[PDB]
DNA sequence: TTTTTTTT
């Protein structure tokens, strides 16, 4: 599988790395050499290789800038670009030659071309099919990366023939004594998965999905059936399991991800009758197109998420999709207990598009501006009693009111010392709370105990490589994406207009229900407001629109 | 303009 001297060392030539010239060969075989050869820019579809990489190899050697390779590649990269930064599907035409005008900088007719190109070429696709509703009547069709578009009607299909389907090997009953514990519309989730193999649970903090997905669980396996519990992260997953008394694990676990792969597909399903992945609003269409590939013919699935939290990191809305599509029960009633709490009140505020009512004990923000801002958080936290008895979260890591900097100033108030030994951003010292970024497992806070030259010990109990030490950072404050999944007693949150482009209703409701008994924020009570009106940026998705087409 | 789930 390794590489032919002359093969290495001519790529190597034109300014790839060693690792680099290993992902070309991967991706086109022997002549890789040739390929690039005659097309630098056929580095734009190289996993680990970007666009971004064969423009700057391709400068350096004076090469044109309005050259037609580099042309069309940039229209690929203009949708793998809108992907990334903004999680759409596709772009309509005008979008994607505006995306090539926006970072080429010539002319329309031009990036007209360079996306007629790609098309012609396949390095893009093409869809102008009226579907149920839209390209037709807008007179424009919608571009794509040839594999996005491939797997986007693939899962709209396998969702078809999951809704379409009755579970079958069917000897699933509903008895009285299941339904013990559960409200009308929780029990009814045991009752909807009697006839259908896709079930949605969508509901926010106070409903119970939790006894509701133990319940299905418990009537599950009380009919001989294989039950197979997953979620989307790693803490979720050991989340989901806690609750439910039963190993739960990573969709990709689950899965059988591997470098070869995922192992569990249509050829070989998961050996489950029935899977219940919760947290389903971080999954985007891939991991679902993944997860739903495995499921065995007649299999059941149920999905529970909260569609108000944020979205996926990833592309897609599938959740929010199958809300729309899949009998999906969601629940409402909060418990008469937690129906009091000052928080779960502002959250629910959230959702008519109202900034909390501040001014309690238990609520209540503290005006801020973003100069001397971080070290006035330290202060606050300090105010309400030291980290361990606050955590600290923000929208964003970058900047004077984000993660690195909100970081910084609580370890100097807190463990002020001098030479530590270097992680992701900063230095851990002993007596720092250190956060765990990678898969034990991401997400997972701890306490170090002693450094030295380069080598490091944490506490759960071990030592930290030169290599690990990229995957471990300061842990006083985290973003707001990081703290999905985990909860705190008493939560400071950071938001201001500083934090522009993040201010939306789902980031805020999903920092407001980290907080079980307190949440303090630390801003402006305008970025709130802005915030509760705002709903997530809108993503490009015909997923819904497919499976209606279908229907 | 920003965030960043996953493995043997």
């Amino acid at each position: 599988q390794g590489l032919e001297r002359r093969l290495l060392a001519g790529l190597q030539g034109l300014g790839l790395t060693i690792n680099q010239a290993q992902r070309a060969v991967k991706h086109f075989g022997a002549d890789a050499l040739d390929r690039l050869e005659k097309d630098l820019f056929t580095l734009t579809e190289v996993e680990g290789i970007g666009f971004l990489t064969a423009d700057k190899l391709w400068q350096a050697r004076g090469g044109a800038l309005d050259d037609p390779r580099r042309l069309t590649a940039a229209a690929v990269y203009a949708l793998q670009l809108a992907g990334t930064q903004a999680g759409h599907s596709f772009l309509p035409r005008s979008r994607a030659e505006k995306g090539v005008v926006h970072y080429t900088r010539v002319t329309p007719g031009q990036a007209r071309l360079a996306v007629e190109t790609a098309v012609e070429l396949g390095r893009l696709s093409e869809d102008d099919s009226p579907l149920f509703a839209e390209a037709a009547a807008t007179g424009e069709g919608r571009i794509y990366l040839p594999h996005v578009l491939r797997a986007e009607k693939k899962l709209a299909s396998l969702i078809r023939t999951l809704l379409a389907t009755p579970p079958a090997d069917d000897d699933w009953a509903v008895p009285k004594k299941a339904r013990k514990g559960l409200s009308e519309e929780q029990a009814s989730v045991l009752d909807q998965l009697a006839g259908h193999r896709l079930v949605v649970l969508t509901g926010g903090p106070g409903t119970g999905k939790s006894t509701t997905t133990k319940a299905v669980a418990d009537l599950a396996e009380s009919l001989g059936l294989e039950v197979g519990l997953c979620a989307p992260t790693g803490k979720a997953a050991r989340r989901l399991g806690e609750v439910t008394g039963r190993t739960a694990s990573t969709v990709h676990r689950l899965l059988g991800y591997g470098p070869q792969g995922f192992r569990h597909n249509h050829l070989e399903p998961a050996p489950y009758d029935l899977l219940i992945v919760d947290e389903v609003s971080m999954m985007g269409d891939a991991l679902m197109l993944s997860l739903l590939a495995a499921v065995p013919p007649g299999a059941r699935v149920l999905l529970v998420g909260d569609t108000d939290q944020l979205p996926p990191v990833d592309a897609g809305l599938p959740l929010l999709a199958l809300a729309q599509a899949a009998p999906t029960i969601k629940l409402t009633q909060v418990y008469r207990q937690a129906a009091k709490n000052p928080i779960i009140q502002a959250a629910h505020g959230l959702l008519h598009g109202e900034a909390p009512a501040w001014g309690d004990k238990r609520l209540n923000l503290t005006e801020i501006e973003p100069d001397g801002g971080a070290r006035r958080v330290a202060l606050m936290v300090r105010e309400l009693g030291g980290p361990g008895a606050v955590q600290v979260l923000t929208p964003m890591r970058k900047g004077p009111l984000g993660m690195d900097h909100l970081n910084y100033h609580l370890q100097a108030l807190f463990n002020p010392g001098e030479g530590g030994v270097r992680i992701a951003e900063g230095e851990a010292r002993p007596g720092d709370t250190v956060v765990q970024t990678k898969n034990i497992f991401n997400g997972t806070l701890g306490m170090v105990l002693k450094a030295e030259g380069a080598r490091l010990t944490v506490d759960n109990v071990v030592e930290l490589t030169g290599a690990e030490l990229f995957n471990l950072q300061l842990g006083y404050a985290l973003t707001v994406h990081r703290a999905q999944g985990s909860e705190w007693g008493t939560v400071l949150g950071v938001l201001h207009e500083a934090h522009m482009p993040m201010l939306s209703r789902n980031l805020v409701y999903t920092a407001l229900t980290r907080a079980r008994d307190r949440f303090f924020s630390a801003g402006s009570a305008s970025a709130w407001q802005i915030a509760a009106a705002r709903q997530r940026e809108a993503r490009n998705t015909a997923l819904l629109e497919r499976i209606r087409a279908h229907l």
